[PDB]
């Protein structure tokens, strides 16, 4: 019995991606499914697949015929489990209340496609739930079949749902309230929980606190095979000179973004600024950005019209290609990410991979990830800060980044699934560290 069979539960898995979640619960499940665990996945097909009905189920007074569609590539075993709700393409549910009813659904639905396997199989040795969209499928499993159960969580939602969800989910136990924080309802019924980053539970201690002592941390991975300069061709600097020209720019130091432009996220707003800031001292002229993603009209806005009084800054709203992204990464010198919070930070992690040196903020996980050694960290939320470590930066660049190159590349393939999955192993029996009230 080093051998074990994980049931795993998350609410998007590959080839449903939505944000990063899809990709990394399928990352975590190969990476499992290759250390020789057996590795069932429990998802709804959101309407991408239709399946064979295998039984009918009640939910909120209503029939409904469960459909399931398997994929079997070798230890690991995906079912992806359509039906009512379930069947709806609007991932993130067909509005608050469509979501919330999905979910239930998910959960009984779990708990029929489940009771039929054990008709021909054992009881898996744990079930790991991801995220507060599969509560109560876990709740159910863990109430009906007592076996060891685990909750991840990559992100905090921090809200709270209606008491009658959890009534016809058949779990009143669970909600003695009128509103049920459904992340706490995760934690309580688990043996231990999971976050992301160990910096991420730190940040949101105020709320992990309440499992303290069941409480850890097990970090993500990276596929450091995809992100990888074997691809690339060329010396760095003609890769550089040559993209460079690409936007009509010459030679400088050149810094990158990528992300979403939103509100109080991923910090495309402190960037700004920050180049506002930058854009009058001597070393502006030296200096190269480029500013990837969009959302915000208004920083849309802001960015196209930094753009414009400067032929230093350029901008790029079009989605590109993962092997674009790739290339961009092996080029640029730095990769910036003045991000507001962050539960990992897989984007310091995938530029690391390529050669790109991060200049990030201090938080969450990017606080992990990112050490004097490979990058440089910043005060969140201050432009000012960020503009000084973008000059530190210039500064460097006088001398060989060589060598900050390489102990980038070294520390992100530290940075493996296979070692995520290896801590998870660990956390389902249960024989992990964890946090605690009186451990400073």
């Amino acid at each position: 019995g080093s051998h074990m069979k994980v049931l795993l539960l998350g609410f998007e898995f590959l080839p449903v991606k939505v944000g990063g979640l899809a990709e990394a619960l399928t990352a975590i499940s190969e990476a499992l499914a290759s250390l020789g665990h057996e590795v069932l996945v429990f998802t709804p097909s959101h309407g991408r697949f239709q399946g064979e009905e295998i039984g009918k189920i009640r939910v909120f007074g209503e029939e409904v015929q469960v459909k399931v569609s398997y994929e079997e590539r070798g230890n690991l075993r995906i079912y992806r489990i359509g039906g009512g709700l379930l069947d709806s393409e609007d991932v993130y549910g067909p509005g608050w209340d469509g979501l919330i009813r999905k979910a239930v659904t998910f959960g009984r639905a779990s708990v029929l496609l489940l009771n039929d396997l054990l008709r021909e199989e054992p009881l898996p040795d744990v079930v790991h739930f991801h995220d507060w969209h599969t509560v109560f499928a876990g709740a159910l499993i863990k109430k009906y079949f007592k076996i060891p159960a685990v909750f991840t969580i990559h992100r905090l939602n921090k809200s709270k749902l209606p008491a009658f969800y959890f009534h016809e989910a058949g779990l009143s136990e669970l909600a003695p309230y009128p509103d049920i924080d459904p992340e706490h309802t995760g934690g309580y019924i688990a043996d231990i929980v999971t976050t992301v980053s160990r910096g991420y539970l730190i940040d949101e201690w105020g709320f992990f606190r309440n499992f303290e002592g069941k409480i850890t941390y097990v970090f993500n991975g990276i596929d450091c095979s995809f992100w990888n300069e074997s691809y690339l061709t060329g010396s760095r600097d003609e890769r550089k000179k040559s993209l460079l020209s690409k936007f009509g720019m010459d030679e400088g130091v050149t810094f990158m973004f990528i992300g979403r432009f939103d509100r109080g996220q991923k910090g495309v707003d402190v960037l700004l600024k920050a180049i506002e800031i930058l854009s009058s001292k001597k070393e502006f002229q030296e200096m190269r950005f480029i500013i990837i993603g969009k959302g915000d009209p208004e920083l849309e806005g802001w960015a196209r019209s930094l753009e414009e009084k400067h032929g230093n800054v350029k901008v790029i709203t079009e989605m590109l290609s993962r092997e674009f992204v790739r290339e961009l990464y092996g080029s640029v010198d730095f990769v910036i990410i003045p991000s507001y919070f962050e539960p990992f930070g897989l984007v310091a992690l995938e530029a690391m991979c390529l050669g790109a040196i991060p200049i990030a903020s201090a938080v969450g996980g990017l606080r992990d990830i990112i050490t004097n050694e490979t990058g440089i960290l910043v005060k969140a939320g201050d432009p000012g800060e960020l503009a000084n470590a973008i000059l530190k930066a210039l500064e460097l660049s006088r001398s060989d980044l060589s060598k900050f190159r390489e102990n980038c590349k070294k520390r992100a393939m530290s940075f493996s699934w296979e070692k995520s999955a290896e801590r998870y192993v660990k956390a389902y029996t249960g024989s992990i560290d964890r946090a605690f009230d009186f451990i400073l």
